[PDB]
């Protein structure tokens, strides 16, 4: 399984395959971030830290707050 981590707007695409058990958090965790600095979310799609994810989520570590 492999995961792809960007931040907020910097444009980091990579690939990434897949395994089985494993969760956003756990990915998340596995940058030392379980998506504490910015709401994980994939598919364009929000989750939460405990919101398990497939189809080799990405990986947001960052300030990806906002104030519009």
């Amino acid at each position: 399984k492999m995961i792809k981590v960007k931040v907020i707007g910097r444009n980091i695409e990579k690939e990434i395959e897949w395994r089985e058990g494993m969760k956003v958090r756990d990915i998340l965790r596995a940058v030392g971030f379980n998506t504490e600095s910015a709401i994980a979310k994939v598919n364009g799609k929000v989750v939460l830290e405990d919101d398990e994810v497939k189809d080799g989520d990405f990986v947001e570590v960052i300030p990806v707050v906002s104030g519009g």
